[PDB]
């Protein structure tokens, strides 16, 4: 048994991990990126209101 | 554990006060439309009173 075959895998481990962390991280800046659009549109929601002036 | 998820509940948190927000801003107004009307009824209560004139 070698482990040269292990570094094969070890390849495969690491890159399957760089891929979902490559995709994980675009997962969650756009996780992120709406997080903050919907914090934005919220204040946005309260703060948007329009009023009837005087009589 | 990943604040990714925390992200997603992030979402709801400021989504239902976006709209609890957007809601009580509207039962606010109506609130205070509603308290306006009451008063200018109450002093058109007062002062719409009619009398008799002399003899």
């Amino acid at each position: 048994f070698s482990g040269l075959e292990a570094a094969i895998v070890l390849i495969a481990f690491v890159v399957v991990a760089a891929v979902f962390s490559y995709v994980m991280l675009g997962a969650g800046f756009f996780a992120t990126q709406k997080s903050q659009e919907v914090t934005y549109s919220g204040m946005k929601q309260a703060t948007s209101n329009l009023i009837l002036d005087g009589m």
